[PDB]
């Protein structure tokens, strides 16, 4: 069944750069359970890190609770990313995990995975760029939340959507929403009105085509410009 | 002069759960130049990953510089922290760092050390512990820039450096803001007035002590409330 020898996205998961053997080595460990329904959450904050989860195919939401009580989102995780960096340092998930869609997931093992590392080099680099990638990300993500208005904050989230799915072969004109416009405005700090109105305006200016959930970019070049910009004065 | 084995902050820096030959191998290949003076930037963004940097002393600001120019900080590190793990992945510095005050800093050669960390399986978890970590204070900012209001913002900073500094074996009650408040605001996307305004009603509760750039903590009950808080509904 699922195997990385026969997988699309092996080029942006985890066995980037293997060889056959190494890439046998690496998929022996990997698990390939029943698929994970919508709304089900693969761990949960204070959960012990058994595995980390490579996302074979679907949506997955990143998460923490307030004291309050409130869900924050931190991270959207589409087909070819690995959930679960964040609970290495303390061998404990810090944060929660759960599928906005039907997904498919592969689990590894976390100390068989470093065991492994530990003999394949190749291996343990690319995890090291894994790691680097998602810090690069959240970086990004705080000057999104630091410097742009709402407008940019859409268009900057609606672009990296349309890149990822472009890096992961699917179309880079045409994309779903599998998320709720509600966890979009959690994830970007907006109204789910204010980012309503902000799709009429896209819509508007022909820039962005909006049909239920999916997404069509006309205007790339006016999306990366509204994406790349910072010109809120506040 | 300076070494490892003679370094106080050794359980938090990169050559933790070393043994001595370990440490010793580490070591060898960290090099230690002229002390970095204040304002001095340590790379610049693009520039091609040679070494990541320890802060054996001082103070380091992370930032980025948008399209307009404006610069946006992304993080403050501390005397044990390391700076360009967001290089790894690309092999080229996508961030700036800079100095805030007179600063001595530890070159750790980057191919050489993943060489090391290929050898030497517990530098390779430590380094893999560490990236996690800062995976886990990114979300945490991220965190703070979209659920925490200004008093909060302000109250889980100081909170984070007094623990910060707990942590170093410095004092968890008084300790001093190197950064400007400027760049306090611009890494909290708060005004000077604001913070000016936040700290003189931390005072007058008499939660904290304010005297210059020093900050005595005084209830460290009330400011992690207002630190561990997002009691902020917008
Ligand atoms: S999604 Fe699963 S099968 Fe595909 S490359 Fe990643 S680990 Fe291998
Ligand atoms: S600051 Fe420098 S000397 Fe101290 S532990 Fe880190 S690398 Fe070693």
């Amino acid at each position: 069944a699922i195997h990385c020898q026969d997988c699309s996205i092996s080029q942006h998961c985890i066995p980037f750069t293997l060889n056959d053997s190494e890439l046998d080595q690496l998929d022996e460990i990997i698990e390939r359970k029943k698929p994970i329904q919508k709304g089900q959450e693969l761990f949960k904050a204070g959960d012990e890190l058994k595995c980390l989860y490579a996302i074979r195919s679907g949506t997955i939401k990143s998460y923490t609770i307030t004291e309050q009580g409130d869900e924050q989102i931190t991270a959207f995780h589409l087909a070819g990313d690995l959930v679960g960096f964040d609970a290495i340092t303390e061998a404990q998930h810090p944060s929660f995990a759960q599928a906005l869609e039907t997904s498919m997931v592969c689990e590894i093992p976390y100390e068989i995975l470093d065991d492994l590392s530990g003999k394949m080099p190749k291996l343990r680099q690319q995890i090291m760029r894994l790691m680097s990638n998602e810090i690069k990300g959240d970086q990004e993500m705080i000057l999104l939340l630091s410097k742009k208005n709402a407008e940019e904050r859409l268009a900057a989230f609606l672009y990296n959507l349309s890149t990822r799915f472009h890096q992961r072969g699917f179309s880079p004109r045409e994309f779903r929403l599998t998320m709720t416009r509600g966890d979009i405005g959690n994830y970007l700090g907006l109204t789910v009105e204010t980012i309503s109105r902000l799709l009429g305006r896209f819509q508007k200016t022909e820039m962005l085509t909006v049909k239920g959930k999916y997404i069509t970019i006309n205007d790339h070049d006016a999306l990366a410009e509204l994406a790349g910009s910072a010109k809120e004065i506040k």
